[PDB]
């Protein structure tokens, strides 16, 4: 698993056997850390909708064997979008 | 490409919206959307498998109103009603 | 082991000979599911109508091949929705 | 782990060393399904509050190696009560 | 009972609502609850040991509107604000 | 090993060499945290704010004896409030 991925074409670039259905980036990314050697990711991603959006939080573990823990959430935010215009992204008034 | 699937109802109650996948690396990330009656309910699926050939596993949920999945065009998007 | 396929209760005591229901476990009920024995994975949604509207389950059970299990369960409120189960095929929709 | 506890006092009389802190029956179980030998238990609870109800479902399944997978997922439901004044419960109109 | 237990703000920003558990058996089940204005957060936390020492987990949450945890006597509550 | 003890980006980049931020990585800001290092747990609520509420998150992860990690998530939208960080303690209320 590739603990850093941050676009649909970043993604492409480095899963060779990569296989996307749909707009891969439906689901824009606000925010995102990640350590390689303490096998860890978390990030925020924001699908914007009609008269609000969508926002998902994702968390993977890597565990010393080789496995992993994982977790999601989800929620609908009224009258807010993900602004993507700047490099850093934030979720405010549509 | 199960030979054993068994289906009750309409199987694509929660038509998909994006998916992503790789074989190799073991992972899966859909959402998909059912609509209904003034709004749609989205859904966020994971799955990744393990070295050792077992499975983890998350779903998220949530309603939102007044919009569903457009299936018109070949790029499918959540929008207004 | 779990059977991956049940579709209701009646279905469930038929199948599984220690089961125990406590109060009315159609509660949720079915409204699409689908499932693979072999492969060792289901996943359903269910709903359970209430007064102006109704909630949403979905369930997804997944077997390891060392016969263990991965699970994932995620809820919601639909306003001005129940399941009608009056036809062949179940569907959400406005009550 | 009991698969088949109902209510608080059905779990005191089962648990030696059950330790109980306020109500314990804040969520009032609705639904529950269980099987022993298949290791699995699923159940719904509801909390009555002001204007509505919160309301939890469960799901445990038991492993060939004694271990356990867990899941938890919660809402709120306007304008509803679980009620308890009947053998079987049902969620309804306040 | 933990020594280097480390907390960073109010420890008790979900105060207790309720809670059940066994050592034995080797599972606790809590609800909590932040109050904030014109409603409160309720969370619902499950663990539970396994007989290798290690542990499963869920938690879940939500928002509830125009009630609070009631704290004012020994058993806890969740009402009107 | 996971530290278990982060409380914001500054914190991370000065005990986590590799770390890799994307974007603003206290955009979830800290309201309250609990954690022990050798019992393995940390809890942890944050808080975005956005227009008109936030979007509140609680966090737990659990440490095994053999070194593997369970983790969970949750995540709710809280209508007109937001984490105050402007004092000693943070605080969720009236926008
Ligand atoms: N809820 C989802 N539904 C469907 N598909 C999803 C979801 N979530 C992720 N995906 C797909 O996986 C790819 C890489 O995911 P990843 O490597 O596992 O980490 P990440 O933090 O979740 O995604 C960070 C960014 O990657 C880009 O492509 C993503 C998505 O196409 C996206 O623009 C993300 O914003
Ligand atoms: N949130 C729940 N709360 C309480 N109890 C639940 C829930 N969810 C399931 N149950 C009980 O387990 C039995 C078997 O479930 P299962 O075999 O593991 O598969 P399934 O997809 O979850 O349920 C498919 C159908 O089964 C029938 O009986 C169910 C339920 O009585 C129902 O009519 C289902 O509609
Ligand atoms: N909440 C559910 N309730 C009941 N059943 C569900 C749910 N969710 C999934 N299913 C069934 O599993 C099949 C394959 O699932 P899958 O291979 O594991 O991956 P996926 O991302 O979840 O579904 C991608 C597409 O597959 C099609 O059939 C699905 C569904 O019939 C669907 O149209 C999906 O849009
Ligand atoms: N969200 C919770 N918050 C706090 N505490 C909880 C929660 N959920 C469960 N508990 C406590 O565990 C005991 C047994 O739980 P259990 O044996 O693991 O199975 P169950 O289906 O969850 O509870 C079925 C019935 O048991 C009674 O006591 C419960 C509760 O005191 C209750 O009246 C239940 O309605
Ligand atoms: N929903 C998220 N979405 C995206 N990214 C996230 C989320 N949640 C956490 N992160 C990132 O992980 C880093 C370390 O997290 P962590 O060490 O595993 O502990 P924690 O309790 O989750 O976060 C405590 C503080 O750490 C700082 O940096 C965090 C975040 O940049 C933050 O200011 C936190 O407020
Ligand atoms: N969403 C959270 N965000 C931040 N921190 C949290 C959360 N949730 C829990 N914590 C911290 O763990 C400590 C012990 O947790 P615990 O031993 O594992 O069990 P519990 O049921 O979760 O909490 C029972 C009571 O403990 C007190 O301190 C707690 C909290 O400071 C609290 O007043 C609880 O009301």
């Amino acid at each position: 698993k590739d603990l850093g991925i941050t676009e649909v074409r970043g993604a492409k670039a480095n899963i060779t056997d990569l296989v996307v259905y749909g707009n891969g980036d439906t689901f824009a990314l606000l925010c995102k850390a990640s350590s390689q050697e303490q096998g860890w990711m978390k990030s925020t991603k924001v699908c914007n909708v009609y008269g609000g959006c969508i926002v998902q939080v994702t968390t993977q573990q890597r565990n010393p064997d080789g496995s992993y823990a994982l977790a999601e959430a989800l929620t609908f935010v009224p009258n807010n979008h993900i602004d993507t215009s700047g490099n850093t992204r934030f979720i405010g008034k549509i």
